[PDB]
């Protein structure tokens, strides 16, 4: 019923994220998604490279984020990872 | 010629940010905007409250961000602050 | 030969971290440990709760960190996690 | 009576921080120092360069941090900056 999975929408090299796609995860001082990280998986080396990290103060912002990936052609996929204090990490992989 | 100021676009309580509005600031390992922070200035108390912080690894992402402000009516303005390693902090205030 | 594992030293509720214990991991713009996160595993609920995150700009700081855990008795263990851009995540668990 | 100023202790290039020096600032979900950032002021260029940022989840950790400054001789001073949600930013400069 409650959704943690970081939806990814890709426009060129721009990536918009929300948790989750249809229902927005709670945003309170005691229940929150604190970070949304975006990783690129590299072609040259199969590295899981963190591109950046949206940190959100509990109950001050809802779990959205956006990134703009440098040199997108360098990656074979994107991995978004959302962290909820109560419910742990939830990831979503997009194949490029 | 080069722009650091974090453009803010507001859609309801959603805030899209890019540095800068017309020209995108460089994104390299030696020249980067490392963080984009969003603050709300509170009505009740005149506090400058950090809502969250988009951290970006040098040269891996371009300086964009988005936030979704909880309880937007609680604030009288939004303050975006971009940090460039070479050129320091650049802010932009939006009156609500 | 090269060490990524976050050494933990515990003094009361104070936690000192370095990667690694004997050899300090490189700190350059192209090879770095970017974050050191500390998690507490809760007794009440078996939750893996992120206590905080030391972010370090590539080549500007070496991979050390410290935390001071609130209400330490509430946890059954601490989990430190270091992220290296080239070599991924490395964790270390301490049973309390 | 309540202290926000980030005490700095320097051992070689190692920097230990606590807010404040004698009294530890509160650490609760509604009152917290959320970040402790360390800046180096460069000789070559007078730049205020962020070395890193200790982020702490409200009420999960007390406001301490440590850094280890790469190439310390390159700076003329260190600037620590603590952010409290209720009381704003508090800085402390150390001349090298
Ligand atoms: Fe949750
Ligand atoms: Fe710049
Ligand atoms: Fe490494
Ligand atoms: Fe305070």
């Amino acid at each position: 019923k409650e959704k943690h999975v970081p939806e990814m929408k890709l426009s060129g090299n721009h990536v918009d994220i929300r948790c989750g796609a249809t229902v927005m995860h709670p945003a309170t001082e005691k229940h929150y998604i604190g970070t949304i990280r975006l990783f690129g998986i590299t072609k040259e080396g199969n590295v899981t490279l963190e591109l950046g990290c949206q940190q959100i103060w509990p109950g001050l912002g809802e779990p959205v984020a956006s990134f703009r990936v440098c040199d997108l052609e360098k990656y074979k996929g994107l991995l978004a990872v959302a962290y909820c204090n109560l419910h742990g990490c939830w990831e979503n992989y997009m194949e490029l």
